[PDB]
């Protein structure tokens, strides 16, 4: 079922989310399936549960069309594997119509759980890594405008 995505300005995007504790449940399977459908209708590559006003450590991401594997990730934890940063374009479904250039870690490891309870641990780079970092920020109440360094790159998609 498609859910409403809340927009920047909503206090619900500024929370730090608690852990998922119903791995393998029907309830969690239903929420994940709704998040994939939601992400798909909005033409996203990532979506975090706080963006649909669900206060949990849970994100979906991915796309066929470099491809990033379709993933649902609960209780994520991330770590940089070097200090190397890379600039790239980002937008956000809770900030419709805008983009900016944002520095992120080029290389990371992330760990958490698939909805069925299986552990997930992967090394990621480039675009894969960026998506994960961007969604992770939602879980700790951060949006990308707080990370812009060059405000000349912040603007409307149709205009830039
Ligand atoms: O709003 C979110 O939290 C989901 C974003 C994820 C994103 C993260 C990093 C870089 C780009 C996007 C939305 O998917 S934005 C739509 C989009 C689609 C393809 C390429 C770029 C942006
Ligand atoms: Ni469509
Ligand atoms: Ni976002
Ligand atoms: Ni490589």
């Amino acid at each position: 079922m498609i859910r409403d995505i809340i927009r920047m300005g909503d206090k619900r995007l500024l929370r730090v989310a608690p852990q998922v504790t119903n791995l393998g449940s029907a309830e969690l399977h239903a929420l994940v399936s709704d998040m994939f459908e939601t992400m798909g209708a909005a033409h996203g590559v990532g979506l975090a549960a706080p963006q649909i006003a669900v206060d949990l450590q849970l994100m979906v991401f991915g796309f066929e069309a470099p491809a990033v594997p379709l993933t649902a990730l609960a209780n994520a934890q991330i770590e940089p594997l070097s200090d190397e940063m890379e600039n790239g374009w980002e937008g956000c479904l809770s900030i419709p119509g805008l983009r900016a250039v944002i520095p992120r870690y080029r290389y990371i490891r992330y760990r958490g759980f698939a909805p069925d309870g299986s552990p997930i641990e992967r090394e990621a780079e480039g675009f894969h890594a960026r998506v994960v970092q961007h969604e992770y920020d939602h879980l700790v109440g951060r949006l990308y405008p707080s990370r812009i360094e060059n405000f000349d790159t912040f603007g409307f998609d149709d205009v830039l």
